[PDB]
């Protein structure tokens, strides 16, 4: 019911996450002001550890770079835990996007910039998420925040190849342009009301489709003509047509306010 980090103590208002020997609480401080602890029990290999650290320290350097990135106060490591005290926001996107019937069209294209402006950051430093769902951005102050940078291993708010790229797939046996294909598939819900191959259950025709070029991916029409655009280039199959995060920066949809 309580924990400390650094000589400070928090009250655990409730558990928000859980994963590999790693949880998300709630948290209130002595002047109850809020925030999101993350506890990860170390009792995991010399590589699971680093993995730990890397993200650890990324996080960190990261911070002074995006206020779209999540905010890492402070942190406690040793041989036994893991405390890591951060911003704790409203909700993840991937929560409050089962919950919302429609989206509105200038939440749309603000949560799409603060999604580009995050990725665009850590790709600077040489990070490519590798994952990239909803779950991974956090609501807070009506916009949206990276919480991880998939380095250290994935957690969920309390899986699916839905926005697995397709270079991912063929080189089974990395480039920036996998997030993109990724963000596409979180837009295209946004914009379509599920992802591109969300119909296929059988997971092997699902895999197929997602590589194959003559599977066409559906894009009826909207009043928001760069949009579809936007979500047409972003899922290029080949990654060196697909579109790049600093050509979606400068696209219309983004620039242009209707
Ligand atoms: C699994 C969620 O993980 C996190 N959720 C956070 N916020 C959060 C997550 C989920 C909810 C929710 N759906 O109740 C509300 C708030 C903040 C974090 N800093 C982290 C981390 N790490």
């Amino acid at each position: 019911e309580c924990i400390s980090v650094k000589g400070r103590i928090y009250s655990i208002l409730k558990q928000i996450g859980s994963g590999g020997s790693s949880k998300v609480f709630q948290v209130l401080n002595e002047k109850k002001q809020i925030y999101a602890i993350k506890y990860v029990n170390l009792e995991a290999d010399n590589q699971t550890l680093d993995s730990y650290r890397n993200e650890i320290a990324y996080l960190n350097k990261l911070q002074q770079h995006s206020d779209k990135i999540i905010r890492l106060y402070d942190y406690e490591i040793t041989d036994q835990y893991i405390y890591m005290v951060m911003e704790c926001g409203n909700i993840d996107l991937n929560s409050w996007l089962k919950k919302k019937k429609s989206i509105d069209p200038w939440e749309r294209k603000s949560y799409w910039k603060n999604m580009l402006e995050a990725v665009h950051t850590i790709h600077q430093h040489g990070i490519v998420h590798s994952d990239l769902k909803p779950a991974n951005f956090l609501i807070v102050d009506g916009m949206l925040k990276l919480i991880d940078f998939g380095i250290a291993n994935q957690m969920q708010p309390d899986g699916t190849v839905n926005y697995m790229p397709p270079e991912a797939i063929k080189d089974m046996s990395i480039s920036p342009k996998s997030d993109v294909w990724s963000l596409g598939c979180i837009l295209y819900y946004m914009t379509y009301g599920k992802t591109p191959f969300q119909q296929i259950i059988n997971q092997i025709s699902k895999l197929h489709a997602i590589i194959d070029p003559n599977h066409e991916i559906e894009f009826p029409d909207i009043p928001e003509k760069d949009l579809q655009d936007v979500l047409k280039c972003c899922l290029k199959r080949d990654p060196k047509q697909r579109i790049s995060i600093p050509e979606l920066l400068a696209h219309p949809y983004v620039q242009i306010q209707t």
